[PDB]
DNA sequence: GACCCTCCCCTTAGGGGAGGGTC
DNA sequence: GACCCTCCCCTTAGGGGAGGGTC
């Protein structure tokens, strides 16, 4: 015999005034009784049961339209909406714990950018593997390369990890080059944030890594002579200390911003291994 | 000095070509040129690199509009970005555990209402206890106890559990009644579905609990004439063993179904502590 | 004076067409 | 014949008012 008017609920339910009326309009809980001159809603007290289902489904964010369908099902099949919900649930967990360390990997990599002790100087670190996938360059070099020329990289890499590459790589043999015409991409590589199996990868890909060893490296901000000179300066370093090179010489450039405003500038760094 | 259309756009970066309007039209990613004469849009290649930056973020969830701000910002804040992110991950990561703990006691609760061995008769198990929170009845009695009654007390769990509680409780003194008139609640409760800490619980709210041992109990469903029967089963079943009782009477009761079409119907617990 | 009601506008990220040009 | 463009409608869960009755 006790009836509440829209507010009262709002206060004992702990529900929005505004969410009252459209749980009403979408017919998932409508007012028992309804003023026809004043179109007032009124609530009775046994009805405030219904709204328990109605707030615990949206705590879990169960949509309003399949809630309806919810107030309909036995409580065994309840039951059995909520084990769904459980897998569900460990399907978010998983997503956002990966996400978590590819983020992680991310950054790694991101603040060894920003901690490179100078630049345009060789410097000879012990590196550690760097996971990557690549494909034959099939004659690219270093003035033709395109993004686009990573797209089939880009889509498997990103399949898998889903945060999408942001360094773009590439090979080359460790030759005396005189110019830059004279040099051809062996590979061209992304390397992998993720262990996650990839959705069948076709064979015109590999699967391999930068081998963690003895590294001459050197890092800068490119620029055509740049690039050249720097790559100068690794060749005679190598001879000049006659030390022995034991892989190809591996690019990898990585965007400085990604504003399409301001003028591009990239970051480059080319590593080979040494005995 | 390459271009493309919005469908190759579309095919590289693996973007609907929807997407690519939509973010045009956002200012997010425009294309380089459009033709004056059909509207057509047209990417160049080093462009491209833009939609590495959209793609990862929107991976993670980070909104269009907070996207423009991103590409703005130096790698230094960018990492700072990260760690933000990996904050708000580690706080989904915690929200979802917790609840994947409640929704699995849930079930365990759900699951042992569905398993009673038979309605209207005296079983003695061993319960484990129910931790719970509780308010003074206030006089209330069976008679006329309301769901509004609880408000107070789901308030304080739902801030807590989100989970609001499915299960309503009383508590009263055991004595030889001949009359539902005879009786006054002494408490009210809800139990509680989580240990996480409570914001500021008013003095007037006890947090304790249905303490583990032996329980007399009888279950079945709610109606004016089963309520008094099984009670009086409850009180004989004492007697006739001489068994002491060391607790006041719990009653827990629960809605069968959240249908506001169907005729409404609760199961009913009463359980009572011997030695 | 508080409370309640009925429109009306708005948010986010595009998807699914319809009608008509354009590679 | 495929590709591309510009509207237009629609989704989800209400929040924030404006204008005007109603406890
Ligand atoms: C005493 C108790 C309840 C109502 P009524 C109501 C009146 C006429 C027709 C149907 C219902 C009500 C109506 C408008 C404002 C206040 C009270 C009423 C009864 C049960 C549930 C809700 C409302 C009126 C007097
Ligand atoms: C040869 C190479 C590029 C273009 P255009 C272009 C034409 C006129 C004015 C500005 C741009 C182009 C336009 C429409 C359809 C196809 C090609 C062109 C150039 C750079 C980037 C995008 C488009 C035309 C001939």
């Amino acid at each position: 015999e006790s009836y509440y008017s829209i507010g009262e609920v709002s206060k004992l339910a702990n529900v929005s005034i505004k969410a009252l009326r459209y749980y009403d309009k979408i017919d998932l809980f409508k007012p028992a009784y309804v003023d026809p001159d004043t179109s007032y809603r009124y609530y009775t007290d046994s009805q405030l049961i219904h709204l328990d289902l109605i707030k615990s489904l949206k705590y879990i964010g169960t949509p309003l339209e399949e809630m309806k369908k919810a107030q309909d099902l036995e409580m065994e099949e309840l039951f059995a909406f909520y084990t769904e919900q459980e897998r569900q649930i460990r399907e978010k967990l998983d997503f956002l714990s990966a996400l978590e360390q590819t983020i992680s990997l991310v950054k790694k990599r991101m603040k060894r950018q920003m901690e490179y002790p100078a630049l345009g100087e060789v410097f000879v670190l012990d590196e550690e593997e760097i996971r990557i996938i690549q494909t034959e360059a099939e004659g690219i070099g270093p003035e033709n390369v395109l993004n686009a020329s990573y797209s089939k990289l880009k889509k498997f890499i990103e399949s898998a990890d889903g945060f999408t590459n942001n360094s773009y790589g590439a090979t080359f043999s460790f030759q005396p080059y005189t110019s830059i015409d004279e040099m051809t991409y062996r590979h061209i590589f992304t390397p992998v944030l993720t262990n996650k199996q990839i959705s069948s990868i076709t064979p015109d890909m590999e699967i391999t890594t930068i081998p963690k060893g003895r590294y001459a490296c050197i890092a800068y901000n490119f620029s055509p002579e740049h690039y050249f000179l720097n790559l100068q300066k690794l060749i005679k370093y190598i001879a000049d200390r006659q030390l022995t090179v034991v892989s190809d010489v591996y690019e990898l450039i990585i965007p400085i911003h990604y504003s399409p405003k301001k003028q591009e500038e990239y970051r480059v760094e080319m590593k080979i291994r040494i005995a």
